[PDB]
């Protein structure tokens, strides 16, 4: 559809992935409440279509996300943070059930840091940066950059870069764990790609109870958080993929998954 | 007693270091019924044991467990794994109070990384590999996988094995956090046996009280975590192992434990 | 003020920086019940000082803290730790609101590894290790020795440190995540100063904030951790520090905070 | 507007009320998807209206819900709930930030239950029952039937309401702590219109808050939901409700507060 | 089978209930090693069988429980608690899959008010007495009788029992949450049968599924307490005594479950 | 001593419970700093002196305490909350170790809620009442009046009292779970005594591990809290005092407690 700050196309082979470019090269790709709208939209179009496995957030070379647009939330209230329209339709991306990779190039501070980190893979280019400058303009993160970031690269990096605001490399990101690949900047979307591709290839139904295990490793207590994956593993045995897929490797053969 | 698929037997110095190899090199160290049977009673003989203090387990130079028999679970309906006795006896390593190494040499897939993530400290050689493809063959983890894993090596490297079941290297995992030391392949089984000796030269009880303080990180809130680690070592000077260790400082001579 | 085991001062320009300095350079800054309690004193002046943004705690080059005294707890009881004025006063550190620096230079084991786990950054020497001797005298951490490393090395490194004792460099301390800058010997106490300058220099009520957001990732679920940050980004729009940083961005100027 | 299932309107002097109706006497007020989609549209009318300050749930005299439709989800599949259009818009009702009270008469059995304790205030009849009968159709309750009653009920008449499916009377709700009232058949709506408005008299922000405090109970420790209250209670100083309030009380005369 | 201190027997019409009565009225019923055992090995037995659905635990009328044996652990050591095995196979109630029904006849104290409160439900005489006398023996609860009693009856009570060892009443334990029904002394037993009874009926799957859910309420956080219970009733569709029961509904008919 | 609000003093025989009674018949007991400063004092005394094995807070026969001093806060700013003086040193009642019993008798609103469900038990007279009327001056409590009563008598109660301001009867409260008994007016303060005797006549020692364990229960899982209870159980057979305790059992004899 038309898009004004975004580009929405599904990218690779069979078209089992769906690339969501934020165009907007003047501001650095701020996030505004119009390209939020617009995001939400788009992954919500990829996670209700059948032949989409796989959604790949990119933005651009020079700056995958500046984070939000300091001009609209310059003037706004307390009152306002509320009982308001601002700033409350951010974390759609939570809520998704297929993967979404985050392809990071340049800079990605505050909410781009912010909105990678709630993609479950992210790949950086080689000269991409992550900061979380919001201490710098008097504020603190708001989408989860105290959070994801602490529980990824530990508590000294994280208070630093939050109070600090200083800017960490690709290389950095990849040995804290904050990232799991560095690609070339020509290349990376197309590796993002490929990887999305990969996971797009395998039964969807167990893809998102893998991803929701996974996920439920930071809102349980391991004890419990095992016992919720033993049960997810036991209900994968209702499917048809699970016989399928058992199946193939007993006989030595490609698995035909059927998304059920 | 008889084993098929372990070989059991009290290494290193005064035999003080109980080593569990699982020997079946023609299944890749297939993780089947009868081995996790005979894998439990090795551990329990070594538990009841009062000579060893740490256990060693490793597997072969090629591989060190694929994972759960999937011959076995192959035609396993969602009525059996819930009430049938098949998947029920995997979790025994959790409840082992001594210290427990895992020696990876070679392929540790799936079950594998699980077995070797319920350890404490885990070994690997240079040409080690952990991966879980358990979304390959339709299925997800069901040991633990997508939860020790996630919160060693972090989110984004953790979504990536469990939803693209691609392998990493051992120099990868020792970076993420999965792996503590990379160890020569032709060296690693005995390095880990003198590890495991280090540790069973303190006291029991004592080593017991910090291997269960360190488990309830991954249970607790800092807060309660840190307030259960203070009765703990407050228990600690109930014992004399506490004071023999605190007065061989003062003066300048070695501890003589005796685990009491 | 007159102190005999610490000493107290305010560095860098504007005096905006507290540097509290371990003077005991004949038991390797042994935490004696004196030095702790002078620690606290000093930590409570910079702590009610409008000028002080940020502390850096530093000790001798070759050693930042050998732990608490073992003569001193050598002859302690059961009934002398539940129950009496021994041991009681270390986690004043984790009250502090404004930030603290962990200058680390040598020797960091047992109590001084706590100690500088209980910081906000640590930045090691090049010459820096750290340890968990503790099972070697026959007791545990019990000043979260166990809860903040495991949460920042991982199980299988702090397990291996746990129960083993053995030193990690500052190289890997980095690698690991329980360090944030590996700088100089002779210009570690420098860069820390410069670090606790960079902190202070921003609006004092967002900073606290900001920290206690980041301290919220270990106490509470990923989703009670973002609403709180939630509700705390709100809060921030109630000062005027807020305002004042937006707006300078938005008109290109630097921002003069008032603290407020 | 046309609803085929409730009836939505604004009752109480003033209309700051809104009340939500069940009109289907027929099922007993079996909660349908088309029930359900037009509940949550009389909810977010209510929510947006700055008039409304708080909802009031009923239903008939003799049946305030009966559970989901079964002839619906007899045929629904394993694939079918995890996908599909299937059960997914039950939870809105928690997401409501205004308050809501649950005006009970008769029959509240699994989803009608549930649907009362999702509310914050429950208001019971003399001759109203609750129950969770799905155990005896083969299937457990899915919307908190089995997290809030038993954290209300207690362990044990949690244990026997699950797994017999028997029903409690309005005066066994009461004392168990799952109603807080119980008011005459022929004047429960008017006792919880009448709750309503008085909660409709204050300031709805501070409301807002009061509501996310008593909610954070459930969801974190005791330490933690303390600072987030405390928190919560520096946040409204920045309100203007808070002042006129207070300034109100120590003049001795009647608060009027703006909402904000 | 030969049992000297408990009565095990197959209860009940059809004999699908399974009754653990403790025969020592010389002691009143004190728990000791044997007895314990024993108990183990009939839950055991019970859990084992395909037509036993619930466990009624019950003692004598003058007497559930009196607690542990003090003349067994009185000559006890701190060395000989913490390692060596000699207060443990108490927890063994905590798992089984099967609803257990506590009988509570008469004195039920210390270790007895534990037992009963490990139970799923909890069936009171008339003259039955609760308390926890612990603290005038100079010794605290160490089977859960702090923890699942403080979630039941509350803090006040809870410490006023735990800090005094008061008895209350059957009723007061009524009011409070700990008991669910109150029975005679004459006809406790037959009434908990036919409880029991009344849950052998049902789809044994199904009514794990549902304890599970109940237990794990005080395990987790409501937001995932909700999760697991979602996704534990998707599960139930993969039965098919999820489909017998909801079709006998639609067709107005007694379901005949078959357990699968 | 000198104090000015309130009357400290040892009651009882043996001069064994600390009486902390509030002297402001003019306010209806107002929590001002004044009454707070002193206050801490008086529980620090108490707690010091060893003689004192438990301490009973009162107020006035027509009331408790009437919460914070509204002139006090009229002019509070949201930076003053936050960084300044004012409304600080409130939650040292629950640093306390020692066991503090809360008879109400009259008006307990508020703050006094909080002050009386910060203690371990809360006798209440014949005409106390409870109230949190905060959400009427445009405010919520700041002193877990939502966390402590939430999980006493539950969300739909303290929904209601939280945004209605709504009072409940003293009998109200025992039924709920806020209060554990209820004594005449003119008796109340002797029985509160009395109790407090019966708890300061067992080990100090263990009463502290008792009660730490109770609190235990508002911080951890279930199965985390059992597991703190077993080791605080195995600590308490490093004191004396338990041998002494089962030894006057077994002899049938009174335990002489020596508080080690
Ligand atoms: C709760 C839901 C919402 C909560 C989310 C958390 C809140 C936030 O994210 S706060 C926003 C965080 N602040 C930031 O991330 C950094 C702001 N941006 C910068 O500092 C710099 O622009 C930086 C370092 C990224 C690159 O700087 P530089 O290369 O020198 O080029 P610069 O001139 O500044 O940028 C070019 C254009 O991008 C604009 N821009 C950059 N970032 C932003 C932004 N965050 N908002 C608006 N405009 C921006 C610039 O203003 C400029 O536009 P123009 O000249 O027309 O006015
Ligand atoms: C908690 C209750 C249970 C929960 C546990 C979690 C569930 C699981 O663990 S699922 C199992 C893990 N999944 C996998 O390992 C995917 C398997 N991929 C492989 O197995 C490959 O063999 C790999 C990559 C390890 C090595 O590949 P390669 O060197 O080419 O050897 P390969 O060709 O497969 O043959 C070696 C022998 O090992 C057998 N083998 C290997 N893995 C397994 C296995 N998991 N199960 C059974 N047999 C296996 C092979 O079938 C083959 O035997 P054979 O010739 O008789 O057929
Ligand atoms: C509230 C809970 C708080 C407690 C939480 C956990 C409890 C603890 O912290 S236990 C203490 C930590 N344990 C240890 O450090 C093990 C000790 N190993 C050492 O101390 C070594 O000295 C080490 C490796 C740091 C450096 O050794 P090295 O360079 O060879 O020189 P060394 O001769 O040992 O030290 C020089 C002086 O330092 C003294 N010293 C060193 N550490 C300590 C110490 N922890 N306590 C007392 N004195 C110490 C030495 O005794 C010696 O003094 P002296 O010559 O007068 O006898
Ligand atoms: C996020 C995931 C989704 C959310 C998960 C929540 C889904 C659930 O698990 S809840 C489903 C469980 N609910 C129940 O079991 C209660 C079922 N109802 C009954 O058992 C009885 O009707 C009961 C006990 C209320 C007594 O009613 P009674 O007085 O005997 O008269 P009865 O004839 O049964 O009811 C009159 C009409 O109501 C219908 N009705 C009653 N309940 C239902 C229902 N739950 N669904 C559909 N129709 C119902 C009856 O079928 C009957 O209609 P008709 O004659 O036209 O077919
Ligand atoms: C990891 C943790 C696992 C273990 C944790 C469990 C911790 C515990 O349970 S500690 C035990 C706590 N229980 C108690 O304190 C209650 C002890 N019993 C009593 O106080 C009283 O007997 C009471 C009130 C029940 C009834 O008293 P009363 O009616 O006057 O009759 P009484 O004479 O005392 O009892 C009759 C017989 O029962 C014996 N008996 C009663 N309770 C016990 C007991 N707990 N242990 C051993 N014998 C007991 C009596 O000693 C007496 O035997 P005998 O005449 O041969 O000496
Ligand atoms: C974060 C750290 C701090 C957080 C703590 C939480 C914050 C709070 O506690 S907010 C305060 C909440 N408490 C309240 O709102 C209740 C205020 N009290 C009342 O309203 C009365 O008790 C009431 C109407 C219920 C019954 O009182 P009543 O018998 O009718 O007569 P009343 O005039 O009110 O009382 C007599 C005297 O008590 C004074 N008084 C009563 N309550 C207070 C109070 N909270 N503050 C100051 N003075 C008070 C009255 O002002 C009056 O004094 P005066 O004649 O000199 O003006
Ligand atoms: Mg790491
Ligand atoms: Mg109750």
């Amino acid at each position: 559809a038309n898009f004004e700050y975004i580009i929405a196309e599904k990218r690779g082979k069979n078209n089992t992935v769906g690339l969501i470019q934020l165009n907007r090269p003047k501001a650095l790709n701020a996030l505004c409440d119009g390209l939020i709208d617009e995001l939400n939209q788009a992954l919500k179009t990829f996670e209700e279509d059948p032949a989409v496995g796989a959604i790949v957030l990119t933005g651009g070379d020079k700056a995958f996300a500046a984070g939000a647009d300091i001009k609209e939330m310059q003037n706004l209230s307390f009152q306002d943070c509320y009982s308001s329209k601002f700033l409350k339709h951010w974390d759609h991306l939570t809520q998704v059930k297929k993967p979404v990779i985050a392809a990071v190039n340049g800079y990605a501070f505050g909410g781009g840091c912010e909105l990678a980190m709630m993609c479950d893979i992210i790949y950086a280019g080689e000269k991409a940066q992550f900061a979380q400058p919001e201490i710098l303009i008097g504020t603190i993160p708001g989408a989860g950059g105290t959070q994801r970031l602490t529980r990824a690269v530990g508590k000294s990096l994280a208070m630093e870069m939050v109070l600090t605001g200083d800017r960490i490399s690709a290389q950095d990101a990849k040995q804290a764990g904050l990232v799991s690949k560095i690609c070339p900047v020509e290349t990376l979307v197309e590796e993002a790609i490929q990887c999305a591709e990969k996971i797009a290839s395998n039964s969807k139904i167990v893809v998102a109870m893998a991803k929701e295990s996974v996920n439920a490793a930071f809102e349980m207590t391991l004890t419990e958080g095992s016992k919720l994956e033993k049960k997810l593993f036991y209900s994968t045995f209702a499917t048809d993929d699970r016989k399928e897929g058992m199946t193939a490797f007993v006989e030595k053969r490609k698995a035909n998954f059927k998304d059920q």
